[PDB]
């Protein structure tokens, strides 16, 4: 029993990390296989770091001007290439620590692990979610960039988030392993700003199960409610409107609780409109909203 | 910017995890060197548990009778001893991937990263504080025992917690890797409780600087208090006292913040007076605990392993 935010163990990415310079600017890459992975900015200078054209400034680089290191070794680079954001070096050595893997795009409430990264070294790992608005709620100083975000299915690793910028509000922006952004952001200086973010309300009711798992049901009330009722109401505390494909996805809890998806939800409303009253559900007095209804399944099974 | 409750890279530890089974009991070992350490609970049956003779159980088994496996392979088990409430299981082969290593016990109110394990497989990471009452608020289902506690200093991984138990209030219980018991506890199926918990008040004090540091200021007053005045207010709310090495601990962000520790005990005893009147602190409604100075200084250094 007990409720952890709890991140992937990070020692399949941890033999992935490696440190790539392009002259005097040095970040993080994913080594996997014979590629290393990292974010095209690496190319930029100083000054074009509003209106890189990166096409322009990849075509002057040779496979020599990128400054590949894991621990003591340097890779040879033997190839470049940039797919959308994100540069592909490729290196002379397969990497021997290369996990079982693939690239997933997640949507918006997913959640996943991220492997903060220096000079191609773990500093830590925490767990995130996608934002409703596309930017994750990280912790990434100067040189995190290439720090990539995953989820691990048995043994095998899916690469979901590379990080590549902080907005002004302290939140950060990346994009999947293709190097498409989350959300409408671009690798420039220029200025940017996350949307108004949302609550994930799948995940709110996912938590709300796990309380109930694991003891606390002091929050549950006599109620039901239509979903577009609880949407009209939920939307008012700037939660992200429930969907059929999320009532669906709490299945498995409602099942597992006895709770209907719409009762749960009629709990949520009264919440909403309370607050805890010095209460706290599963030692917060927030209503968390990182943990999926999936993450939820995986710590609460007994 | 951002902070988050950040887990040390648990590679160097994923390395060591293999599967111990006695009888119908499978939990978790920490394979280092040619040693495989794990709860020593693993060897009862339905009846030991509730009444154990550990030494008797042990002398009367076999070396085959503890079955290690690090993923496909079995590891060949060369003797077996009882060193407090760990188990021992001497294999013929050193562990190739075992990390520079120390045992180290760990004080109440400093963090670690417990990377939780099922069939010696590692399944999650989390950063945990030894409570006061010698608890962990951890998350560990049926299979989760030899889940190991650790903290990584440069290459070094420091061994603090291996989990043997869960208490009555959800909460855990376990030992150091001596097989010595963090609080009055005993691995019997027997009552226990965890004693009263109180709130890690140098933690709290780390985290406020945390949220400063990021930007998030609005509990902060022009007020200063003393240890005394705030050890007052802090025992009252059950908070552990304050100390002048805790001061001492907190002048690095002390001085990174200009905001002096008795300045953040000021802002700290409102907050324990008041509440926080419908605002957060990094995201929290609740006045975190679970970061201490060298976790606030790290992780926004960027601290690296
Ligand atoms: C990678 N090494 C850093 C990661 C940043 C540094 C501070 N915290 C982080 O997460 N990435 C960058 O420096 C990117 C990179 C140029 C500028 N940049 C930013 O993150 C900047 N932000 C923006 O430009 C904004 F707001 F538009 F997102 C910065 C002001 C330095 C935080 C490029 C090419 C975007
Ligand atoms: C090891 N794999 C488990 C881990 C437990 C199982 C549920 N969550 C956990 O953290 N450890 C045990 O099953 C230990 C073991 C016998 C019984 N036990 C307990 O954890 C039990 N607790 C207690 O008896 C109590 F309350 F005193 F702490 C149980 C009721 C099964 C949770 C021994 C030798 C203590």
């Amino acid at each position: 029993s007990g409720f952890r935010k709890m991140a992937f163990p990070s020692g399949k990415v941890e033999g992935c990390m490696v440190q790539v310079t392009c002259g005097t600017t040095t970040l993080n890459g994913l080594w996997l296989d014979d590629v290393v992975y990292c974010p095209r900015h690496v190319i930029c200078t100083s000054e074009d770091m509003l209106n890189p054209n990166y096409e322009d400034l990849l075509i002057r680089k040779s496979n020599h001007n990128f400054l590949v290191q894991a621990g003591n070794v340097q890779l040879r680079v033997i190839g470049h290439s940039m797919q959308n954001c994100v540069l592909k070096l490729k290196v002379d050595t397969a990497n021997p620590k290369t996990p079982k893997y693939k690239f997933v795009r997640i949507q918006p409430g997913q959640t996943f692990s991220v492997l903060a990264c220096y000079n191609g070294s773990p500093s830590g790992v925490y767990q995130c979610a996608m934002r409703p608005n596309f930017t994750i709620k990280g912790s990434f100083l100067n040189g995190s960039c290439g720090s990539v975000g995953f989820n691990i299915d048995y043994d095998c690793v899916s690469f979901c988030y590379m990080h590549h910028m902080e907005l002004p509000t302290g939140v950060h922006a990346g994009t999947d392993l293709e190097g498409n952004f989350y959300g409408p952001f671009v690798d420039r200086q220029t200025a940017q700003a996350a949307g108004t973010d949302t609550t994930i309300t799948v995940n709110v009711l996912a938590w709300l199960y796990a309380a109930v798992i694991n003891g606390d049901r002091w929050f549950l009330n006599r109620f039901t409610t239509t979903l577009n009722d609880f949407n009209l109401v939920a939307m008012k505390y700037n939660y992200e409107p429930l969907t059929q494909d999320h009532v669906d996805i709490l299945g498995p809890l409602s099942a597992q609780t006895g709770i209907a998806v719409l009762d749960m939800c009629a709990s949520l409303k009264e919440l909403l409109q309370n607050g805890m009253n010095g209460r706290t559900i599963l030692g917060s007095a927030l209503l968390e909203d990182e943990f999926t209804p999936f993450d939820v399944v995986r710590q609460c099974s007994g």
